[PDB]
């Protein structure tokens, strides 16, 4: 699936991650965007062998299993699959997991790079939220 950007904004809002951390629901939307483009169905392989995969682009490393990470964890304890699905259930339990996991939003890459320091609340802007 492919959200529409105040599509996801509402989904993530109601799923609890506007302020999650105290991270606002414009940041989510901007990594969202420029990890996965908004389309739940993104995978990504990473040069460590491990895979980045959903709206999110959770990584195989420390986060689910895919059977193909070598000395991975699973610490969403998720099949990687589930995070692809249309329902973006999963991706924001895990997310939540990630965020809380010391470093925060810098976790994304995407994130760190694209939106940190922006005026990411101009991604939410015109949504009936
Ligand atoms: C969205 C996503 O999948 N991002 C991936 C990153 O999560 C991953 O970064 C590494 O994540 C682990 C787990 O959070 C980091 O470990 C934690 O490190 C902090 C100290 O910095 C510590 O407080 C935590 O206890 C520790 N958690 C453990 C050990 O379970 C680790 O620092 C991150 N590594 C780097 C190089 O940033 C990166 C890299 O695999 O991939 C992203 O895609
Ligand atoms: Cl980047």
């Amino acid at each position: 699936k492919v959200f529409g950007r105040c599509e996801l904004a509402a989904a993530m809002k109601r799923h609890g991650l506007d302020n999650y951390r105290g991270y606002s629901l414009g940041n989510w939307v901007c990594a969202a965007k420029f990890e996965s483009n908004f389309n739940t169905q993104a995978t990504n392989r990473n040069t460590d062998g491990s895979t980045d995969y959903g709206i999110l682009q959770i990584n195989s490393r420390w986060w689910c299993n895919d059977g193909r990470t070598p000395g991975s964890r699973n610490l969403c304890n998720i099949p990687c699959s589930a995070l692809l699905s249309s329902d973006i259930t999963a991706s924001v339990n895990c997310a939540k997991k990630i965020v809380s996991d010391g470093n925060g939003m810098n976790a994304w890459v995407a994130w760190r790079n694209r939106c940190k320091g922006t005026d990411v609340q101009a991604w939410i802007r015109g949504c009936r939220l």
